[PDB]
């Protein structure tokens, strides 16, 4: 075959790999903690996402979009936007689960929030 895998693998990696858990994994362990972690050169985007589908980096609307760096306050349409198509994908809670731990739980992002909060600084705003 040219693509195949069992269950465990097939959907541990699946579950795990579209999930959290094997995203949390691989991303925690690749990057080395979420909240901290900045690279130059990129597409722009791709990787680090609330569950989101690596989808949205635009050709123009970089600098539009991107414009979080200024007017940090627009980018509110980037979720004001589109969103309302994805803020249907809460189902994903369950299967988000883990979104259960940061939400029922929250470690290691208080912490890395007093650095993010210096490393950035808060100014912003989150739903
Ligand atoms: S950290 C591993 C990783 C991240 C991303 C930039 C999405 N990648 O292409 C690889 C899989 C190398
Ligand atoms: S990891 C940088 C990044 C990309 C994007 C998905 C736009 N984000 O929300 C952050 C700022 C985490
Ligand atoms: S589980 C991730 C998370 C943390 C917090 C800021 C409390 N949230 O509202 C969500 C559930 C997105």
């Amino acid at each position: 075959m040219s693509d195949f895998d069992t269950e465990r693998v097939s959907r541990a990696v699946a579950a795990a790999l579209v999930g959290p858990g094997g995203v949390a994994l691989v991303v925690k362990v690749c990057a080395g903690l979420p909240g901290v972690i900045h690279t130059p050169a990129r597409r722009g985007f791709f990787r680090c996402n609330p569950e989101r589908i690596q989808i949205g980096d635009w050709r123009y609307e970089v600098a539009h979009d991107g414009r979080l760096l200024a007017a940090h306050m627009v980018n509110g349409i980037v979720i004001a936007e589109d969103a309302l198509i994805a803020e249907a994908v809460g189902p994903h809670l369950a299967r988000a689960l883990g979104q259960i731990v940061c939400r029922y739980g929250a470690t290691v992002i208080p912490n890395i929030n007093a650095a993010i909060e210096v490393l950035g600084t808060g100014t912003d705003y989150r739903f």
